């Protein structure tokens, strides 16, 4: 089809505000808000990584995008965020640190 940026959008007026970028405790719910009003539309990639896997939630937030989580490990977990771009946002990625004694739920044993 004929020549045309595939959805373009401007990152650097993307940023993420919460714990859950810089960290916490464990098994403490971890959430984060991404404001990406100020750039105006497209999509966005969230990811994290650390020493144990996270159940993240993503979730759609009247101030962009938010990304709740549960960390089973004291550590450093990558927050990784891009918008409308194949490379990361203006402050990113986001190195989210945290501490506490290990705390992994798996689901109720009785009943």
């Amino acid at each position: 089809g004929s020549s045309g940026s595939s959805g373009a959008g401007d990152p650097g007026l993307v940023s993420a505000y919460g714990p859950g970028l810089e960290g916490g405790t464990t098994g403490v719910s971890s959430e984060f808000i991404v404001n990406t009003l100020n750039a105006g539309s497209g999509a966005l990639s969230v990811t994290i990584d650390g020493p144990s896997k996270v159940q993240l939630d993503c979730r759609e937030c009247p101030e962009g995008h938010v990304v709740t989580y549960t960390p089973m490990a004291p550590g450093n977990y990558l927050i990784a965020i891009k918008y409308g771009g194949p490379q990361h946002i203006v402050g990113s990625p986001f190195k989210a640190k945290v501490t506490g004694p290990r705390l992994s739920g798996s689901g109720p044993s009785s009943g």
